[PDB]
């Protein structure tokens, strides 16, 4: 049902996608160790924001690892090209994993925005419901990326509505609570918003690849886009969230944070 299943791949195409996914794994698990060691310099009220980055690194790293082994399982070099065997490859499992990872990315934002108690719970709940609506309708949409492009588009339009509404909640909370943030991170959090807008928008672009580039090179393009998007939305984003957590910790008088920023 996926466009990947339609084509044979050159050695070049097949190896590049393998390398993309493998590099993706390495980057996320490398970053994991960074988030782990810096977590001790985060104040208790923000430390879960850095923990969530560890959780996202392993979740994302595992899905990329799984995709890579699925890639090599599904294809074998036969008569001059990589051809589909008995096992299958699908991006569908990325969608399932987003059900977990996207709420994690959203929660760590709310934490460094200094949201607490009732407002934190309510905002998280609405954000997660919006994200889940986006992911599920998109998941259903991509079931038709071969059989019914028109249906892919309509589900994608519904999904985009959830996307836009989710982004509006995010933007509203960010620009409203920006003033509450310490150590100059009121400026930093603004760049985080635009990083999210940029990186997350790469995913619906990948989603539409079967509509504007339905060939093996389009398959490569989609994996390339996912790689850019994953690293930007999880790793670079995580690094900024953690920086913001540490800076606000130091400004709030957390000594290990102050000492850490002092060494650099
Ligand atoms: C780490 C993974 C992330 C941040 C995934 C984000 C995914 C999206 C923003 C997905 C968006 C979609 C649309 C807005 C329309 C097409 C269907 C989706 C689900 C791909
Ligand atoms: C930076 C270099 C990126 C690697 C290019 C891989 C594409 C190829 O070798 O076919
Ligand atoms: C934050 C950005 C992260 C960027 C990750 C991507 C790094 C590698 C990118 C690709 C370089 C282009 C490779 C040339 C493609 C060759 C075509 C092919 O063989 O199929
Ligand atoms: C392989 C990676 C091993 C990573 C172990 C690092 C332990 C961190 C110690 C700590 O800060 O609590
Ligand atoms: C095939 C029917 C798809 C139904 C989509 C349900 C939308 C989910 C909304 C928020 C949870
Ligand atoms: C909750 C939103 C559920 C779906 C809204 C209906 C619009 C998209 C469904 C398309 C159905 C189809 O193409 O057969
Ligand atoms: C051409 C790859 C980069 C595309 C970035 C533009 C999409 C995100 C816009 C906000
Ligand atoms: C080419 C440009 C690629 C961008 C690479 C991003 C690298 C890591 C981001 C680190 C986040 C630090 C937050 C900003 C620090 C500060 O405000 O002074
Ligand atoms: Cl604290
Ligand atoms: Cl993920």
């Amino acid at each position: 049902k996926n466009i990947e299943s339609l084509f044979d791949y050159s050695a070049g195409q097949f190896e590049f996608i393998d390398h993309l996914l493998t590099m993706g794994v390495g980057v996320h698990f490398a970053a994991l160790i960074f988030f782990l060691v810096v977590s001790q310099f985060v104040a208790p009220k923000y430390r879960i924001a850095t923990a969530l980055s560890c959780i996202v690194m392993v979740s994302a790293g595992l899905i990329l690892n799984s995709q890579a082994v699925m890639w090599t399982d599904a294809y074998a070099y036969v008569d001059g090209s990589y051809q589909l065997q008995d096992l299958t490859f699908s991006n569908g499992y990325r969608y399932v994993n987003w059900m977990a990872t996207i709420p994690c990315l959203l929660l760590q934002l709310l934490i460094v925005l200094n949201l607490k108690g009732k407002e934190l719970f309510s905002t998280a709940t609405w954000l997660i419901l919006a994200a889940w609506g986006m992911i599920i309708t998109g998941y259903v949409g991509q079931l038709y990326e071969v059989d019914d492009i028109a249906q892919l588009m309509i589900w994608g339009a519904v999904s985009t509505a959830f996307f836009v509404v989710m982004n509006w909640i995010v933007g509203t909370k960010i620009f409203k609570n920006r003033a509450t943030m310490l150590g100059g991170t009121d400026s930093t959090i603004t760049k985080v918003f635009w990083l999210m807008m940029f990186a997350w928008t790469l995913y619906p672009i990948a989603y539409l690849v079967p509509a504007f580039m339905n060939n093996a090179d389009g398959v490569v393009l989609r994996q390339l886009l996912f790689t850019i998007a994953d690293i930007s939305s999880k790793v670079i984003y995580g690094l900024m969230i953690t920086y913001i957590a540490i800076q606000q910790s130091a400004a709030a008088g957390y000594v290990p944070a102050q000492q850490a920023l002092g060494r650099i």
